[PDB]
C-alpha cells in the first residue's frame, strides 16, 4: 500500500526502466487527474483511450518474451477496464488502484520482459 | 438522417479528424460515385477492394485503444459487405449507407481512439 | 490534352495498377473538387496535406526501385507544391495540372518501380 | 499570453486532434512539474529525453506531408534543447514556452499533417 | 488449359501486376525448374520453403482487403504444399499445377487487393 | 550426443546461418553461463527472457515459410520453458539441453525456413 | 572465369545463405533470360526493376552491419544500372556480369553482414 | 578501471536496463572471447558484423532521443571499427576497450535514451 502522489501525476518511484511503458504510465496518471478536475465525458474518453492502449501495448510486450505472469497480469488490466467501462465516478478507487497496479503488477514484470 | 452530397464525393462535413481515416473514406464516396456512373464489375471491384481495406483498418484502429464499440461497429461493416459481396445494383441504398454510417457509427469512435 | 472529368473525381482511366498510389490519387482529386466548390483555407489544406503526403510516398516508390526518371519527377511535384503554397485560386491550371500529370508522367513509371 | 495550468500538467485545451502527439505533449508536461519540484539530474534527464524524442517524432509527422512551416518550426524546437542543454534551473521559462509552443505553433500545423 | 513455358521460368504473360507476387512467383518456377534437373532435397527444400513464404504473404494480402475468395484461394494453396510435404516426384504435375494456379485463381484477384 | 561447450559460450560450431537466430543463440549459452556461476534470480529471469524472446521469433520465422516441423519444434521449445518456470537448479540438464536443441532441432530448419 | 547456366537460371551454387537475398537473385538471371528470348522494354524494364530494388536492398544489409566493402560494392552496382540504362542489347555481358557478380562480389559478404 | 571478467563473457554488472542493447552487448563479449580461443577469419568476422550492426543500433536508438552525447559517442564507436578492420591481434586491447566503453561510455546515456 502506497502513497498517492499529489498532485496526481506521474513521478520517478513509478519508474519501471521501459522509457515506452513510463511515456504511457504519464498518460494514465494524467487520465486520472483531470477526472479528478471535471468528471465528464471529454475527460473519460481521454482516459479510456490512454488505459485500452497501455495495456495492450503492455500485453504484447509481455507476450514478446513468453512471460509467466501474462495470464493474471492481463487480468488485472480487463477488470479495471470494466470499471471505465461501467464508470461510477469513483476517483479515489481509480487513483488507488493505478498507483498499486504499477508498483505491484507492473513492477513485477521489470527484467523479464 | 443527412444529406447525400451531390455530386457523391466526400467533403469536409465528414472529417473524423484521424487523416488516414478521412483518406481511406475519400475513396469510398469515390467508389459508390464510379457505380452510380456505371454500374459494371470493375467500378464494383474497386468499391468492395476500397471498402475491405477501410473496414479492417479502421477495426485494427478501434482495437488498438480496446474500442468498447467495436463489435457492434464491427458487425455494421460485415453487413455492408455482404451487400456488396450480393450487389443488387441498388446505388440509392449505397449512398445513403455512407453518409449515415460514417456521421453516425464512425463519429462515435472520435476522440477514444 | 485529356479529358477533364467532371464531376472533377477520379475514374479508373487513370489507374496505374498500383492500389496504394491509386487511392493517394483520389484524393488529389477530391481535394480540387472541393476548391471547385469553395476556394477556402480548410479545402487548401486539405488539398495540400494530401498532395505533399502523396509526392512523397510516390517518390519513396521510385526510389525503392532506383527509378530512372527519379529526378525529373521530384522537380515536377516539386513545382506543383510551389503553386499550391503561392495559391491563386487558379482551379482551372489544377484540375488540367493533375490530369496532364498522372496521366503522362505518373503513367511513365508503371512496369519499372 | 495563455493561463499557464495549476497544477502544471496537461489538459485538454491543448488537443491537437493528433493522438499520438498529445500522449507525447502530456509526458513534456510532467517533465516540467518533476523540475518544479526537485531540480535535479533525473528530472532533467526525464524532460531531456521526452522533449528529443517528442521533437523528433513531430518533425517527421511535419515532413511525411511536406508541411510548408517545418523549417520554422524544427527551428523553435531546437532553440528549447538548446535550453534544456545549457539549463539555468529556470521552469517559470520552461513552463511558459511550453504553454506558448504548443498553442501558437504547434496548433498551426492542425489539418495540414 | 495453358502452355508449359520451356524452359521453365516465368513470362510476362503471368505478370499479376503485383510486383511483389510477380517477384515471388518467379522463385516458384524456379523451384520447378531445380526439381526438373535433379529431383533432391536441396532442391525440394527450396521450392518448399518459397512456395510456403509466397503462400502467406499471397493469402495476407487478399486477407489485407478482405477478399471474398480467400477460402477457396486457400484450400488450393494449402493442397499444394501438402503435395510438396509428401513429394512424389511427379515433376510433370508440379509443371501444370503452377501454371494453372497462377493463370486462373491468381489471377482472379487482381484489381481486388 | 554433441560435446559441452568448456567455457559455456557459443562457438561458430553452433552456427545456422541465420544471424539474427545465432545472435539469440549467443543469449541463451550466456543465461546458461550466468546461472552456473550463481543460481539467483537474477540470472534465471535473464535467461527466462532471453529463450522465452528466442523460441517466439525462432517460432515467427518458422511460421513465414509454413515450416513442416513447426509443431514438434514448437513443443520441444515449450517443454524447456516449462523447465525454466520451475526451475530446480539442474545446471547440467540446462547445458546440454541447449547444445542438442540446437544442433539436432534447430539445424534441421536450416536452408527450409 | 564461372561456367554460364544454360538455361540461364538460378541454381544453388549460387546460394549466399541469405535467403532474401537469394529470392532476389533469382529475378536477376530470369531478367536477363526473357531478354536473352525477346530483347524488348517490357523485359528490360523487368530485369531494371529487379536490379535497381536487389541493389538497394543489398547495400541496406551491408549497411546495417557496417560492412567495410560497401563502397566498392555500391559501385559495383552502381555500374550495372548505368549499363542497364543506356542498354545496347548485349546479353552476353550481361550473363557473364550477374554470374561473376554474386560469385566474387556478393559472396565476399558472407558471414559480415 | 573495471575488473575483465574470466571467462571473458557477459555478467549483470554490465547492466544498462535497455534489453535489447544488454542482448547486443552479449554478441560483443562472445566475438572476443572466440577470437581470445583462436585469432581466425571467421572469429573475426563474427566480431565485426556483431560490432557494425550494434554500434548502428546503438546509434539509432540515441538519434530517436536526440542524446547530447551522440557525436563523441559515435566518435568512439567509430575508432573501434577501425581497430577491427586494422586488426592486429591485440585481444588485450580489445578485452579492456569492451569493458570500459560500456561501463563508462554506454553507462552515460542511461535514462536519456
Amino acid at each position: 500500500g502506497f502513497p498517492i502522489p499529489d498532485p496526481y501525476c506521474w513521478d520517478i518511484s513509478f519508474r519501471t526502466f521501459y522509457t515506452i511503458i513510463d511515456d504511457e504510465h504519464k498518460t494514465l496518471f494524467n487520465g486520472i487527474l483531470l477526472l479528478s478536475q471535471a468528471d465528464n465525458a471529454d475527460h473519460l474518453n481521454e482516459l479510456r483511450r490512454c488505459t485500452g492502449k497501455h495495456f495492450l501495448n503492455e500485453q504484447q510486450l509481455m507476450q514478446a518474451s513468453q512471460y509467466a505472469g501474462y495470464a493474471e497480469h492481463k487480468k488485472a488490466h480487463d477488470d479495471f477496464i470494466h470499471k471505465l467501462d461501467t464508470w461510477d465516478g469513483d476517483v479515489t478507487y481509480a487513483k488507488n488502484w493505478l498507483v498499486n497496479h504499477i508498483k505491484t503488477i507492473d513492477f513485477k514484470y521489470r527484467g523479464k520482459i
